Order: C-alpha cells, then structure tokens, then sequence
C-alpha cells in the first residue's frame, strides 16, 4: 500500500527522537530507541538552503550576465506544534533536550514509509494558551550538519521473514550458551533485533552485534522473547537452567 | 371603554408627527401641534432591538456554557404604507422630511388610549402603481435615540375639568389685560390649552406658560376663544377695548 512513487496525502505523519546511543544514520527504519512524540498538531520540516559564491574575475572577458556558484548549504530551523502534555515523556526529554545545548537527532516517517532524519538543538520553545481551544506547545530545532533524506535510503528489501534457533540446552551458572537468528530473508535485510528475558532472574541475556549470550543465573526454564526491529515479527525461545 | 389593561383590536390605530418645537416626549396626550397622517393602509412599528456582548475571561472557570449581555440598543426602522394623495398637506410634510436629514418625532395612537412616541429620519420612500387598487405611499422611518413607549406611562388623571377668569373689563390702548385658565381638575393634570383672536384687529392674546395677555390694539368689543388640547374643553371670553 505505502507506494514512494505516487503522491502521498501527508496524514500519519509522525516524530520521534533519538533517545539511545550509536548511529542514528544508520538504521532509521527500526523504532528501537526512538521516543515517540504524539499528538502533533501540525510540521514544518527544514528547508535546505545554499549560499551564493561570487565567481567573478577581472580577466573575464564581457561581464553582462552574473556568474555565481553553490556555496555553504546550511539545513535547519525545522518547527513543529503538538498539544501539551508537561507530565508525559517525550515532551519532558524536550524540555531536557532543550535545556543543554545537545545536538540531538530527530526523525520524521512518512505515510509511505519513508523516512526523513535530522540532526539538530532546540532553539526556541513556545506555548499558546486560549479558551476553547487545546492548549499547545511549539518547538522550533535548528538543524546542523549533513540531513539524512529519504532520497539516500532508496533500497528497501522490506524483509519479510525470519527464524530464531537456540541452543535449548540446560546451562549450569556462570557459563554462556549462544542463540542463533536467521534475519537473511534472500540475503539482503535492512533491520535488526532485539531479545529481552521474560523473567530477568533465572538468567541474564545479551544481544550485540548478532551475538546472544545468555547466562543461567537460576534454575528453572527461562524464556527469552526476541522482537525485530520496529517489531514486525518477534520469536520466543527456551533455556532449561539446571542447580548442579 | 378604552381599557389598556385588556387586548385591543387593534382597528383605530393612528399616526401623528410632530411638527413643532417643545418636547414631544413630554405631553404626547395633546393632539396640539400634531399633524394626522391619515388613510393608513397598514402599519408595522419598530422593533426594540439590543445588541450582544461577549463577558467571558480567559480565567474564567470552565467555559461550557456561554456567557453574554446586552449590548447597544438600536431600536428603529418603523414601515407603513397610506393612500396616495399627493396634493394633500400633511404628505408633502413627509416629503420634505424626507428631503433633508431631519430627525423629527412621531407618535402612535392606539385604541386603548395609550400612545407610543418615536423619533426618526425617514430612510425610504416608495410607490406602487396598479390598476384595480389605490396607489399607495410606503414609508420607512429609521428611529434614533430612546424612544417612550405607551408602558412608560402609567397614571393619566383624565382631568375632566377646566374653565376661565377673564378681567371682563375696559382695555386702553397700550396696556394690556390678564386672561388666567384654571385647569385644576382636583390638583393633578395632564393636558395643556391655547388660546385665539376673533378678529386680529381690536385686540390679540399672546399665551405662554399658562399667562395670556390680551391687548387691545383697536376699540371695540372682541371674544377670545380658548381650546384645551385636542378640543375636548373650551371656552369664551369678552373684552372691551376703550378708545381713551
């Protein structure tokens, strides 16, 4: 249905904020430690913009029409108003973005799938109160550096597909037993993954770079949920966890 | 009959203006000065309007239902329509008042005894022609000010009494006798009176704030007449002018 060959009607536009570490840049498409900001009342994305070099010389013979060049290009000053909600998080991490002079990145999706990232600080933060009317809070974020458009990520595989394999062996404290995943559907994918223990206690699970640890802290049989990426599909596993 | 404490009928309405100088707000009773607009087709009196206006605060508490007063008044536009007689004095009044901005009064009689008083600048004047029916005159008067309403009234003695002291005596030329009007109907009164000359020749009454003041320009033997109001009482008096 999200064709990114045919106009787009703009609704269900949404904005969120990297609340995590690593590369923003990298893989914009996974919600994974992007704090949602709802209830948006209406966006104004950036406007990349350029400055004019005067290429002129003396030596130039004739000089009736300009001769000019591209120059420093400076994106920024994306603005955006939502309704208020000061007790909820997203807008309290706002308030927080705005009150140091972090360069936080800050990501736009886009009905059809697309997705618009930036890197920027806040540089103004207002509010509208009146009758009759929900009151709302207006951020302005000036952007610095390189933006990340949806014109870059033109590849999409979409995925669709993936298997979880674990060891399902009893594991005796303090030793590791390793988890596969098979995220290769026909290869190429352009997401990732996330595995969370569903009890914490009877063992502690690890995942970076395609490695899943998991140590048996307790005896018992934990079950590790998986969940890729945004959490188009998820998988769950078990590990016997043996007292000898 | 005329009860105004029961619905009239409403036949036996009539229309009065005021073309004099004085207060018509004062004794609207007392056809004296008012010139009968009469054939009156039909009548649609003014509508006293009143203006809204907006008392809600930002701080307000709560803002369910909405909170308003009265603003301006604007009480005006009164329209009828009468016979069309063109060469009748009483119309051509109308149609001067029409042909310059003069705000004059006029007054309504209803058949419970009460009167209603306006005063306005005529805004439209109009015909229509067709055969099988009278031509007929439409007027629109556009009232200004506040306007004194047959409920503003209450009291009304009625009178019902009134009659006349004359010094009855020789007159020499160049001094003047004193005609007094006793209108004390047990004390309380509602009604004012004027006073004529038979002839103009042997003597004349000037009448101001009840004094009338006859003097005798000519020799001889004169009747002064005296009319109260509309005509409801009247009387007659005898003075004799001397010629030494």
């Amino acid at each position: 249905v999200p064709n990114p060959t045919m106009p787009v009607k703009g609704a269900g536009t949404t904005l969120w904020v990297y609340k995590g570490s690593g590369d923003p840049y990298a893989n914009p498409l996974s919600d994974v430690d992007w704090s949602r900001l709802a209830k948006v009342k209406d966006l104004t994305p950036g406007e990349l913009t350029a400055e004019s070099y005067d290429d002129s010389y003396l030596d130039d013979e004739d000089a009736d029409w300009t001769a000019t060049g591209q120059g420093q290009k400076s994106a920024g000053d994306t603005s955006f108003t939502l309704a208020w909600m000061p007790g909820e998080q997203g807008q309290q991490a706002l308030l927080a973005w705005f009150n140091e002079g972090d360069t936080r990145a800050y990501k736009i999706r886009f009905p059809n799938g697309t997705v618009d990232v930036f890197r920027g600080w806040v540089s103004s933060i207002g509010k509208a109160v009146t009758a009759k009317e929900v009151i709302t809070r207006t951020v302005k974020v000036t952007n610095v550096g390189r933006p990340s458009m949806a014109e870059d990520r033109s590849t999409v595989t979409a995925a669709t597909g993936m298997t979880v394999t674990p060891a399902s062996t009893s594991v005796v404290k303090g030793q590791s037993t390793t988890l596969t995943v098979a995220f290769q559907p026909e290869g190429v994918t352009d997401k990732s993954f996330r595995a969370v223990s569903a009890d914490k206690t009877k063992a502690t699970v690890s995942v970076s770079g395609m490695t899943i640890t998991v140590n048996g802290v307790a005896a018992g049989k934990v079950n590790i949920p998986v969940v890729s990426g945004n959490g188009e599909f998820a998988a769950v596993a078990e590990i016997t966890v043996t007292a000898s």
